[PDB]
């Protein structure tokens, strides 16, 4: 059942042995042994961290298929996936829809978003979503901060990087 | 007589009314009616059921020292709320008399006690015993499986889970 | 004479010896000696408790026809080996005939009728004719409290069944 599964798959992906871990997956279905949320999250999150992004994203739109729910870490792990690989329009896409789905942004959807878009000149995005991420009482540190810093001062604003680096100072993230 | 109290404490046990239960329990032996196995059991069964395990026990004892003798379910119904109140060496002490008195183990037996065992890190118990089970001529289940499975796979030790997983498919016990 | 027959005919069924009884029987007839009331009592009750149901209905009928007259053990007997065999609406129907003919139903009657009806779901006939018992001024016991007891408590009717236990002891029937 669901369980005996979930319980080797997951066992599987830990280890990275991630071929015998779809073969598993593919076995339930063909059982009628339906997957769920941990099934899906499971085989994402492992075949994300192996490079597999592409097999991560399209186990993700059929886990959406099946009528079982993308939940903060499918949408998490996609999206670092993605910032990663300088995916950064398919990242924010996902964030949009994460939102949409009342699935709620964290400090570390946040931080991976600006730290991406930090990357390209995207400061003033990356600036409009720490910002963000404030007002919806989501809240910051030290990555977040030096990214941020980094960025600002990369591009001649030394004036506004020195000011959040007080501003990091004053909550207690510590330089 | 015995069969008129029987009934009654049968029927007033499987309404979960057991202080009415114990009370005509002892009216019973008031009156010289003498209480027998069926009553002990039902009794047992109904404290066990109600998180009474202590009285249950104390019932149990009462039971051997007038003659009235134990069966497998009486000392499945113990060692099964013995081994959910995480109260193991008490069930595992319970499991040996049961033996010792000629009374046979089933399969209701092994499980409760692996499923106990292996929430302990006392896998290599649960496993003597899963085999024990076997040798006996007593035969295994998803429940079995499935707690030996995730126990393993909990312990890092996921090429026993999964040939116990194959083992399962070859019993015809569906995962 | 018939004093003769009835003795012999009475002491070979009393020794369960109903072959050589019922010949005798047969031999007295041809002789023009005639049966009795007592002749028919003796043979029923024998065939009765040798199972052969059948034959003791039959020498009944005879019984009637010849203008030899049943009495209360006659239909006792006949309506306990019918209820006994599960034909509960015979012997429903001769204890209504035992009624018309103003031969009285006693305690005896009683009972097994009720048993009988408690063993199918007949529980409200059976609490009909204990009622109907005592409106007779025919008194109960621990065989009839019990059966209904056991029928109430079976049928979820946990609350008149403690109800008729605590009657049983107001009237010194000793559960």
């Amino acid at each position: 059942d669901v369980v005996t599964y979930n319980t080797l798959i997951d066992g599987l992906a830990k280890a990275g042995r991630l071929e015998e871990a779809l073969q598993l997956f593919q076995e339930m279905k063909e059982k009628g042994v339906k997957p769920d949320v941990v099934t899906y999250n499971t085989l994402i999150d492992g075949l994300a961290k192996a490079g597999r992004l592409e097999e991560a994203l399209q186990l993700f739109q059929e886990m959406k298929e099946k009528g079982v729910k993308p939940d903060v870490v499918t949408y998490n792990t996609l999206i670092d996936g993605l910032a990663k690989a300088g995916r950064l329009e398919e990242a924010l896409q996902l964030f949009q829809e994460m939102k949409e789905k009342g699935v709620k942004p964290d400090v570390v959807t946040y931080n991976t978003l600006i730290d991406g878009l930090a990357k390209a000149g995207r400061l003033e995005e990356a600036l409009q979503l720490f910002q963000e991420m404030k007002e919806k009482g989501v809240k910051p540190d030290v990555v977040t901060y030096n990214t941020l810093i980094d960025g600002l001062a990369k591009a001649g604003r030394l004036e506004e990087a020195l000011q959040l680096f007080q501003e990091m100072k004053e909550k207690g993230v510590k330089p």
